[PDB]
């Protein structure tokens, strides 16, 4: 069975998969569904929220470690194990024969939280869950524990039925503060705490391994420093247990700006607490702190973590205030490139096929078509881009219909809603799409470059009684809305955290992580492009709020531009993976070096120029990667190189392109020596000739509409603008500069 979608269709029985011969465990095993068993309880109903920091407590028994900022905790049969990583636990280390550096901490103990009555839970479910926090239930017949926790919170909240509390430690702990019911404590390696429980509870076994104490509440806070005026800051919000907690934004079309509020909604556990908590802001956020929310910051509340370093601040709510820079359905035809040369170079991607069936190596194919079309615009190639957007609409009127001819669920290339969990899944699947429900908005992303390049030549084909629907079905799955029949809020994104999280289910000791930022980047900018094409602002506005706060995210965690977050003995200038416990300079397969950089800037697209935005960052990583390699003779993805150094230094970009491009002939799938088989000669001729002649990408200007680019040439500004709309428009930049842009076109460069 099938449900209509305009013209489309998505499964709601699980198809009989067409293998098409193939025998390979490893690719039969990635067309399956994910996990049966789901651990919630039956107050969390609805589609499942996945692609969490949380996400392990769902899909194990009990669960893997997690990484609540500042806290790293794991549930067990005996309770939950509480550890800090303090600087003798972190470490830097390289391989240098596989080219990888890994920085790392430990998976200790510091403490159990344990429940008097039972030391041998069933299981652990989540209980409730919010924008960034988790409500973690261990179970045992009438014995639970209830554990309230998220990043960004230096509490664990701990709600007891039938027992009351006991921390167990491997080495007695030195309690340094006994207020009775409130205890500052340090382990024997020095690592500060507190435990709060309510008036005239009192801790005892105080100098022994296990303190103990008869509340039905407790809360642990991680203190910054041994200090007892912290103690009694940790005190006053120590009660107010948190419920609800929102990250609401708006985006300021005239002025660029991405307001996001944080707030949390608590309860009071004792007469009179406050409506309120002690937030750990990450550095994405503080630098970028709003004026109205400055004096609530806790100056001296620091906290070291892999991310670098937490800041406290107190009460109810705090904002952040970030500018959205602009986006482009592609680079116009500003370029001094041979017209000609670049002609050939578009009629030699005819050669072109995808190398897999699956939706990841499918999407690739569709992106480099998607990429081409514009360029054979620009070029006056119109029937060659025309062959290009019929390619497009032929794989995507296939994907979007889940019945064949005669009406039966097809084998291979559709899509199909799991129940279980709420969530579309497309088949083919590879890199456990479907199996762990993995990277949906890195395969799907590439889906809507598809549709939104169609929408651009074509209102009609895009229309949701058409093909839109499904386009805007895959959008859902992603980056649904709230109170979405079908899907959880936000799937990939962590709104704390600032960036996605690829792993559906988390199920690793270092937390989620995220190897491709640039593909989730190019995810938001599509559906910006897509919803701009079709007159839908709502969903507009949230893929900017998406693009503009994990862009932030990615120049502290992935980038480090501001020198501030990598340990000095670092040696690379990016991280690769961010994981929530740990930075690897690795990649998910076994790849040299160039792939280590570049997987954090492909594909190359409109939406890009935001790698361009702090032009020292650019040299210093080009500097180093180029120092390890030895030369330019980068050892795979050699355009990817050139068209990331046009960044900065496109003459050097263009001498390296002319030695070597044509080296490669036509389309060859085993070689990606040059040419990354998700990219063109004809992209990359292109976008390297267009950077010279505009130079560097100028952040300092903004527009009062969200499509267009500024560069600026040694104080020469170029001002683009492409223009979806049937009317002309006028745009007004910051810096006083005003433009007129005709019906579905740029400003300049529109070529023939």
């Amino acid at each position: 069975h099938a449900v209509s979608v305009g013209k489309g269709s998505y499964a709601t029985e699980f198809p009989e998969i067409d293998f098409g011969g193939i025998n390979d465990p490893g690719f039969r095993d990635q067309q399956g569904e994910p996990p049966a068993t789901i651990y919630r309880s039956d107050r969390v109903t609805g589609p499942m929220q996945t692609n969490s920091w949380w996400g392990s407590l769902a899909v194990d028994r009990f669960s893997m470690n997690q990484y609540p900022h500042p806290f790293s905790v794991r549930h067990r049969a005996e309770g939950l194990h509480v550890f800090y990583d303090a600087p003798h636990n972190m470490v830097v280390h390289e391989n240098r024969e596989a080219g990888t550096w890994h920085i790392h901490g430990a998976i200790g103990t510091d403490f159990t939280i344990k429940h008097s009555g039972t030391a041998n839970f069933e299981q652990a479910v989540v209980d409730d869950y919010n924008d960034w926090y988790v409500r973690g239930l261990l179970e045992n017949g009438a014995h639970q524990m209830a554990i309230t926790y998220g990043v960004g919170s230096p509490y664990i909240f701990v709600e007891y039925e039938d027992g009351s509390a006991v921390l167990d430690f491997d080495i007695a702990p030195d309690v340094w503060e006994m207020n009775g019911h409130v205890i500052g404590f340090s382990t024997h390696d020095h690592k500060h705490y507190a435990a709060f429980a309510p008036p005239g509870q009192n801790w005892s076994g105080i100098g022994s391994k296990t303190l103990t104490n008869n509340a039905d509440y407790i809360a642990i806070a991680k203190l910054p420093e041994k200090d007892g005026n912290m103690l009694a800051k940790f005190e006053q919000y120590a009660y107010s247990v948190v419920r609800d907690a929102v990250a609401d934004w708006t985006y300021d079309e005239a002025t660029g700006t991405v307001t996001t509020t944080f707030e949390v909604t608590t309860e009071a556990k004792v007469q009179g607490a406050p409506d309120g908590t002690i937030f750990a802001l990450y550095p994405h956020q503080y630098r970028h702190l709003a004026s109205s929310s400055e004096n609530q910051l806790l100056q001296n509340y620091q906290y070291e973590i892999i991310r670098g370093t937490m800041i406290g601040l107190e009460g109810k709510r705090f904002t952040t205030e970030l500018t959205y820079p602009g986006v482009l359905p592609s680079l116009p035809d500003l370029g001094d490139y041979d017209r000609e040369r670049l002609i050939g170079y578009l009629h030699d991607a005819t050669s072109d096929y995808p190398t897999g069936s699956d939706t990841y190596e499918l999407g690739k194919y569709i992106g480099k078509l998607a990429t081409l079309a514009p360029i054979a615009d620009q070029m006056g190639e119109y029937e060659l881009a025309e062959q290009f957007r019929g390619e497009l609409k032929d794989i995507l009127e296939d994907w979007l219909q889940a019945t064949n001819a005669s009406g039966q669920l097809k084998g291979k290339n559709l899509f199909y809603y799991n129940e279980n969990w709420g969530t579309i899944l497309g088949y083919h699947a590879a890199h456990s799409s479907a199996t762990r429900i993995n990277d949906h908005h890195f395969h799907y992303g590439y889906f809507v470059k598809a549709a939104a390049e169609i929408a651009r030549a074509d209102q009609e084909w895009a229309k949701s009684e058409n093909w839109g629907g499904m386009i805007d079905l895959l959008i859902r799955d992603f980056m649904a809305d709230r109170d979405d029949d079908l899907f959880p809020y936000l799937r990939m994104f962590d709104p704390y955290s600032g960036n996605s999280w690829a792993d559906g289910l988390a199920t690793f000791d270092a937390g989620n992580n995220q190897e491709s930022s640039s593909e989730a980047m190019h995810a938001w900018t599509n559906v910006i492009l897509w919803a701009e094409a079709t007159g839908n602002k709502a969903l507009r506005d949230r893929a900017i709020y998406l693009y503009t706060t994990e862009m932030s995210a990615i120049n502290e965690y992935f980038f480090d531009v501001h020198q501030e977050i990598f340990p000095e003995e670092y040696g690379p200038e990016i991280v690769t993976i961010n994981w929530g416990g740990k930075m690897d300079h690795a990649t998910w397969w076994n790849s040299g070096k160039v792939e280590k950089y570049a997987i954090n800037w492909l594909p190359f697209h409109g939406g890009s120029l935001y790698l361009g935005h702090h032009p020292d960052y650019v040299d210093r990583a080009y500097e180093e990667l180029r120092r390890d390699i030895g030369s330019t003779d980068w050892n795979l993805w050699s355009n990817l190189v050139w068209m990331y150094r046009a960044f900065t230094n496109p003459d050097d970009a263009l001498q390296q392109m002319e030695a070597s491009i044509d080296d490669y002939g036509l389309f060859d799938p085993g070689n990606e020596k040059i040419i990354e088989r998700g990219s063109t000669k004809a992209q990359t001729y292109h976008w390297i000739h267009n950077l010279a002649e505009l130079g560097r990408v100028d952040p300092t200007v903004t527009a009062n509409h969200p499509i267009y680019a500024v560069f600026n040439k040694n104080g020469n500004r170029t001002y683009i603008v492409y223009n979806f709309s049937d009317s002309p428009i006028t745009v007004q930049f910051s810096d006083g500069h005003s433009i007129q842009v005709e019906p579905h076109s740029f400003n300049i460069g529109n070529g023939d």
